[PDB]
């Protein structure tokens, strides 16, 4: 099952008592069945309360989404700064080469961020450039020679090397006094920022797309947001009670990357007398699962479930269901055609299709 | 000759007394000389009078063109239906993930369709998802487990399997009564739909680009059509009497994919003391020939010829001729430069270039 | 150092007493670290005064820049001609499949053209199609058969072969009389064509971006020019006095291709737990690639002049790590600076403020 990505598929970049930064292996590492995802990578960050991820930039375009907790994300530009107070469901597009740092200002909640990255110099391959100098990594400033550094900073190398080069890793503890000072002018999201070119936006800013007693699905697309339109990506989040089933359906043109935030679930995927291929998998918290465009899929929540999804090639994507009383494509095919396509009669076919009176999310 | 594609290069996907679905091999299969066409595939469909292509969707963007006959192409959306009555020269873009079926409503004419496909999940590799259940293929619904299907459809698996799972292939016969019932409300093209975002358009909707006693060429480009602009593709159709010659010319930036509909022709292609490379081939009905951008080419009709062409990387493409009285690039080169580029004198060069008083199509 | 391209990396296509056409090898030939430049190729042209580059077209989109001298670039369309008088710093985008010829109208100056090419049929691979017939190459017209050519031109093959098929190479001498007649209606650039859809534009048409006693940098981006916008490319030219240093900085998202026009320089680049230190000494005509986000510094060993093609340019930012202007480090709060660097907040500020100059400083 090349579409299932569990912990063995992630790679740790930085880890200590305060935080864990890791990246998913290249989507096309194992199988070449996901070739059109070669330009993308998934980054995962988790940190304890009152912590700071040191300043750095990446040679990759970034789309950040907060799964759990609160974060003060501060973009450090060459002539100014932009800080944002981001909470669960907030997303922010950070251009490649933008220096930034992240603070978890909460006193009790851990922070969990997921980042969709799009490398610039090589397809799906990139590096993180930390300005800081720790035991886990040397500052990129150390790449320059002594004579160069002396001329640039116009000071003796013994001083530069003492002040700059001379912490355990890239995630460090920060005082409540410093957190309070670093959170002063942080801007947050609002229903107005839904269509902003630079400000953060929440995935639950509007009414959910699907919503009943068993589940809810919220979504932000390239249609309302300029940031997402340029990346041609949609973002969605789903909540399902234990025992609920996300009815059979397929995405018309979007390649969907699933990230399990909370809970467990069984997922069935269908690929292609010509036989169909049955891909099966049991998903756990933090697992990743890829749904190729056009492939029918089903998600069954084993416990209270919450997952997020990044939709690549998103523009005008359509969700077509094969069961249920709403958005059921089969119920749109005329009886004359249904009768020729299936063995049963036009009557048996319609009676069957009407059996399930609920839609989207049903009892498993 | 890596640019010539005869019948041995097509792959049969489905075939019986009523129809034949075939797909051309990957363009860069044999030679890596067509590397920039690896994202595209050509699909061919031919069916007898009064038949139906069963409902399915593809994980690939589709641009459909009718070469012969009539078709009732019905797009089945999750909330509704859209059916079109298409005749020769009509084209329609069908987005990936769109379920549809095709009917040949005519009583005597065979339908012939050509589709330019653009796979979503893998470069130039895709699959067809048929909802139907026949001897040639199982429904993709059979990919889900019994328990899942029971909960989804709220019915015992014995009923589902009986009505939905339980025809010889994907092409079947259809009564005239049913054809009549499925042909109601079908919308057709007209001079106005040339610039429609979703309606079909005819390649001969307007005056031909080139036209004389020996030939005609019609063309629709991204400049007037939004569907074509989004794909950055142009469509053209050519008619040439037996013994006519399509004068030497090259496409400035478009990579042109030719498909012979009727007739036969000899084609010469020129690639690159540095010597030129001569590519020769004799074309027959249904053959395909690729003309890389910038490569001089000539088409000589051995018999009454009719062919269609899909032009990739089409925006602002230009046809530059090297002979004839119209659009001859050589006649635009100042005599001072002509004399320095060619061994002959300025007078000898001007006299030679002027001998051919006809343009575009001349006697072979 | 896979980022350095010296004379050994170029390929001669045509050469004689009057001119020299060469093309840089595929960027991803030696290494795979430059995979996202695989669709690009750099073409170089140098010619003597009073010379003509014979008419031809290429199956590649072109972005032409004049580094030295003057040129009459004439685009020959199927229905007419477009002529342009190009001088130093002038640029013009020429669509794939456009026939054209180049004249060096000057009586004393050598012409130097650099061309960024984007091949159409194959990533980074293409060919030049010359109409001319010389000892170095046959006309692409010879690719057709006698019977086709006879029907096409409506003339016996003996005449066609005599008049067209039958000069040593594709660069030839041309009289001053012919040059004056061939320059009759050439349009030139001006501050008014900086953002032109079809006309040539000059890199120094407006005030430089950075400018002090030691150096200068001019730049034209997709934001102002439509031709550059469609290619998502920016063009810049730099002038540095001997002993000057282009302060440490990095391009946020643009992959920059450097071309040395005059002078020499030492360049330091840093990649990525230890950092990788790429070093190189640059000479005239050398090429050097600077990946996006990679800190870099340029030290002029002698009076220096170089041009740069910036790929993936839209909204590119230049972030410096030293100096009194556009310094990213000076924008990092002291609470954070103090946590990322071992020195104290006071020691970090004093250090960052020591350099009162910006962009270009004393090496
Ligand atoms: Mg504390
Ligand atoms: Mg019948
Ligand atoms: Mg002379």
């Amino acid at each position: 099952n090349p579409f299932h990505f569990n912990s063995k598929r992630f790679q740790t970049l930085f880890k200590n008592q305060y935080g864990h930064v890791r990246v998913l292996q290249r989507f096309n590492k194992r199988s070449q069945q996901l070739q059109n995802l070669r330009d993308y990578r998934i980054l995962e960050f988790n940190s304890k309360p009152n912590t700071l991820l040191l300043p750095h930039h990446a040679d990759a375009d970034y789309l950040i989404v907060i799964l759990n907790g609160t974060a003060i994300l501060t973009l450090v530009n060459n002539d100014d700064r932009d800080s944002y107070n981001l909470q669960s469901g907030d997303a922010l597009r950070v251009p490649a080469g933008t220096t930034y740092y992240v603070v978890n200002p909460d006193n009790d909640e851990n922070l969990r961020m997921i980042t969709l990255a799009i490398p610039v110099n090589k397809p799906g391959r990139f590096e993180s450039f930390f300005l800081s100098s720790t035991q886990a990594q040397q500052s990129y400033l150390q790449g320059f020679s002594k004579n160069i550094l002396e001329a640039s900073y116009d000071t003796k190398f013994e001083e530069i090397n003492k002040v700059l080069f001379g912490q355990e890793s890239v995630i460090v503890e920060i005082s409540k006094k410093q957190i309070r000072e670093l959170s002063k002018h942080a801007k947050s999201s609002s229903r107005k920022t839904i269509s902003s070119e630079d400000k953060p936006f929440n995935l639950r800013s509007r009414d959910p797309i699907y919503s009943n007693k068993l589940g809810k699905l919220f979504e932000i697309t390239p249609e309302k947001n300029p940031q997402l339109r340029d990346l041609d990506v949609f973002l969605s989040v789903v909540d399902m009670n234990e025992g609920a089933l996300f009815l059979p359906h397929f995405n018309s043109k979007a390649i969907v990357v699933l990230v399990i935030n909370e809970g467990e679930a069984n997922i069935e995927l269908v690929g292609i007398p010509l036989e169909v291929r049955k891909y099966r998998a049991e998903l756990s918290e933090q697992d990743i699962f890829v749904i190729p465009a056009g492939y029918p899929v089903v998600v069954n929540a084993t416990s209270d479930l919450n997952f997020f999804a990044f939709g690549i090639n998103a523009e005008n994507n359509q969700r077509n269901f094969l069961a249920g009383s709403k958005d059921n494509v089969i119920s749109q095919i005329p009886s004359q055609v249904q009768e020729l396509a299936f063995p049963g009669s036009a009557k048996d076919i319609e009676n069957l299709i009407k059996s399930q009176s609920e839609s989207y999310f049903v009892d498993a």
